């Protein structure tokens, strides 16, 4: 049919692919405890089928977002890791960890129809800090610059740490930027105080250093 | 059917969803010039359908990997951005940029059956630098630590810059870490020389600073 490709997989689907897809999703539902978009069954059936085909032809894939996925979508990644074990059990094929990341993203997609609290929290703090810098210097960001990319990535790092409750050193590296980049540091202090008072969270010396350099790079 | 969910979408698919899916994929193929897994038609039909449903019920989604996607999958993200325009043209709905990121990842998935040169290059350089640090200190990395996460993220940043040919300041921030973290800096110098000689690429003062701090944090 001319419209078959929009709604169904266009090939003879191996039963084993459907079996492992169901096994993975059953485990995902057990761990997450939330409803998942039924299309996850289609997406994983197809994904595992071609993941195996790639491995069989000697193509070892690489996932550019592997580490960020592991950190930001910890629960989905854990399921993705177990999924690779299930695939090995079913087919005898050992897929690279990179595939656990892609499986994790398929699960995230199936979860998009309900709010994701941790993501909302992290993005909220990022927005708040960006707002402080914009207002302090009365500037608009060049969101295409590599410096802005570094800045926003650092802010996500900070926000993640804040909501993970992870507790951590040496101010020697900060005392130096304080002198040369004093204007940027004035804003760093405002952010430090805001975060400590609003979230009872203390940024580390390293975070304050990165924040100061980031502000200097993006504002100048 | 008991197996329908593994191969087809389980609902009355709006014709408009298939229409915009085809429009987006036609453009993706025009821009990328490569073959795409036919399942991309199913994935995007379903994705846009629920993306619109989310918007209509007041759920504004957030994409935790938005910036990394924009940077690492530039071409796919550009298509994702244009896709949001096509969706607006078809339905009158303006989706958040976050959705452009998810659309980009669906495209990346459809491209996984052929090598992706840029990704291979970036990951190769990351591996080479990690190898230098491991061999220099005769250590094994605690890949679960936040310090390792920062380290590997920085390495990807460096590698991306290297293959993007992006040219950029002040060594004052490096002269300081040279004294306190001298052992780490000895390794920073080896990496700097390796990258300059092997790739004709010069790391910046900022990159050398981050690299030195990263090594100190991960080794100690």
């Amino acid at each position: 049919g001319a419209m078959e490709k929009f709604k169904t997989l266009l090939y003879d689907i191996p039963i084993e692919c459907m079996e492992v897809s169901e096994e993975i999703i059953s485990y995902a539902k057990l761990q997450l405890g939330k409803k998942l978009n039924d299309s996850i069954y289609v997406s994983l059936t197809d994904h595992i089928n071609f993941a195996i085909q790639r491995n069989q032809k000697g193509l070892d894939i690489k996932n550019a977002l592997l580490w960020e996925t592991k950190r930001l979508y910890k629960d989905e990644f854990a399921i993705g890791k177990e999924a690779l074990v299930m695939v090995k059990n079913k087919t005898g094929v050992s897929l690279p960890e990179d595939e656990a990341g892609f499986i994790a993203l398929h699960i995230v997609n199936a979860e998009l129809n309900e709010e994701m609290p941790n993501i909302i929290n992290i993005t909220k703090v990022m927005e708040e800090i960006l707002s402080i810098v914009k207002y302090h210097f009365k500037i608009e960001f060049n969101e295409e610059s590599l410096h802005y990319y570094r800045f926003v990535t650092d802010l996500k790092f900070f926000a993640q740490r804040l909501f993970n409750g992870t507790h951590m050193e040496d101010d020697f590296l900060l005392d130096t930027v304080k002198e040369k980049y004093h204007r940027a540091y004035e804003c760093t202090k405002k952010i430090q105080t805001y975060i400590e008072r609003e979230y009872e969270h203390k940024l580390t010396s390293d975070e304050l250093l990165y924040l100061t350099i980031d502000i200097e790079r993006v504002v100048k």
